[PDB]
């Protein structure tokens, strides 16, 4: 219409469409370039209408050639939500509601917007699936899907060449890990102290010391710092590994 980017309904499909697109990429990851455009060119041609261009859809394909980054994580993740756990909403700060213009797979700019504390607990980590909150400091309550002894962490973030102008500054940085014995203690235990590297890889692992044999099934992230974002932080996804009780 006018070619104006704005929250319109031409912008609702269309992120629809993307990360549909998205989700049935990775399955050919292992394919040839060649032989991954035909395909998505079957997928559109399942739903949409236009016969879209033999480049056209190969560019869609080199462009969600790099939304991809290895996953390399093989430990159970016992703060995944599928899984049975649980984010405990009056035990996190207020949600900040932010929104990124970015570029989708199609070329055509959109509005990704920040979510709900919920999808810290999800594996879709594409730009804007993280929650915010206001400011450099922040905490997230997660109650696991069983009881484990602690043993481990995982934090992850969005690659830079995705990051809202290619910086990742609203990465935390400096973090704390909280065990609390029931959801009845409000009264944490201090598991371990790390710092996300934003010049590391997307997605890091921590580790606590093995020698408590402490069990728990409620888990605070609490973040100290960011890394120099300052309007918000947020989190694409925070995983939890140990040894089940
Ligand atoms: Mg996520």
């Amino acid at each position: 219409r006018s070619g104006l980017l704005q929250r319109d309904e031409m912008h609702a499909q269309l992120q629809e469409l993307e990360n549909k697109i998205l989700t049935k990429m990775a399955e050919m990851q292992g394919k040839s370039a060649r032989e991954a455009a035909a395909s998505l060119g079957q997928i559109l041609q399942k739903e949409g209408i236009v016969g879209v261009t033999e480049e056209q859809v190969h560019r869609i394909v080199k462009q969600a050639l790099q939304r991809y980054s290895e996953d390399r994580i093989g430990m159970v993740d016992y703060a995944l939500e599928s899984g049975g756990a649980s984010v405990i909403s009056t035990r996190c700060s207020e949600t900040y509601e932010t929104k990124t213009a970015l570029l989708s797979l199609f070329g055509i700019p959109l509005w990704y917007h920040s979510q709900s504390p919920r999808v810290i607990l999800q594996p879709d980590v594409h730009p804007g699936n993280c929650w915010a909150f206001q400011g450099p400091q922040g905490f997230a309550v997660v109650r696991l899907s069983a009881r484990i002894r602690p043993t481990a962490v995982t934090l992850e973030h969005v690659p830079k060449a995705l990051s809202p102008n290619s910086t990742i500054s609203s990465a935390p940085k400096d973090f704390a890990i909280f065990g609390f014995d029931e959801d009845l203690q409000q009264e944490g235990t201090l598991l371990g102290t790390f710092a996300y590297d934003q010049d590391g890889e997307p997605i890091q692992t921590f580790y606590f010391q093995a020698s408590k044999m402490a069990t728990y099934q409620v888990v605070e992230l609490r973040i100290l710092t960011n890394w120099g974002h300052p309007e918000y932080t947020c989190i694409y996804r925070f995983r939890v590994h140990g040894e089940p009780a």
